[PDB]
């Protein structure tokens, strides 16, 4: 299904989504996406609404 990872970092910003068969590769995606983007923050996963939250 589609997983969105929403991005608060202090200098990246945004909100992007994956296809991925479940949150355990959709996250191994995120947590890849987030290193090309340096980005170093506190992560956060909600089920009901599948949706990544890293905060720098």
């Amino acid at each position: 299904d589609t997983y969105k990872l929403i991005l608060n970092g202090k200098t990246l910003k945004g909100e992007t989504t994956t296809e991925a068969v479940d949150a355990a590769t959709a996250e191994k995606v995120f947590k890849q996406y987030a290193x090309d983007n340096g980005v170093d923050g506190e992560w956060t996963y909600d089920d009901a609404t599948k949706t990544f939250t890293v905060t720098e």
